RNA sequence: GGUGAAAUACCACCCUGGCGCGGCUGGGGGCCUAACCCUCGGAUGGGGGGACAGCGCUUGGCGGGCAGUUUGACUGGGGCG
């Protein structure tokens, strides 16, 4: 609970294939943000189970809660 | 606040289903017509069929018409047993 509370989230894919979370700040520093997008691009690489072939993370997206909509290259 | 398995703003990504249009390619329907076949009927020009069927290769499938072999041993014979 620790983590829960001093920076948590954790993942789960819903119905047809996808994961939602908070990898940020709004007005928080950007290069933080970049951050957290990472940490989120790493500890998805690892859930990422071995049944694949291809095209895994298809879309990756920055987008808002009642905002913007930005798809993402988390490559780099 | 509530109703429930789920909660409603609005901004996200993802499916079931029907249509917009854009690349690939699958089915196919029409004279032609110049290769091609037959051509013509008395001349290398007319005509008749025509991208077909001829025909090269590759595909799969029939296929005794043919081919080359085979189709056991024991056992008061050999077979049948």
């Amino acid at each position: 609970i620790r983590e829960i509370k001093a920076g948590r989230i954790e993942f789960r894919n819903d119905k047809t294939g996808a994961i939602h979370a908070p990898v940020g700040k709004a007005s928080f520093p950007p290069e933080k943000l970049a951050d957290n997008i990472r940490a989120f691009i790493r500890a998805l690489e690892a859930h990422k189970p071995e049944g694949a072939k291809g095209t895994f993370l298809r879309s990756v997206y920055v987008t808002t809660t009642m905002g913007p909509s930005v798809r993402i290259n988390p490559h780099s």
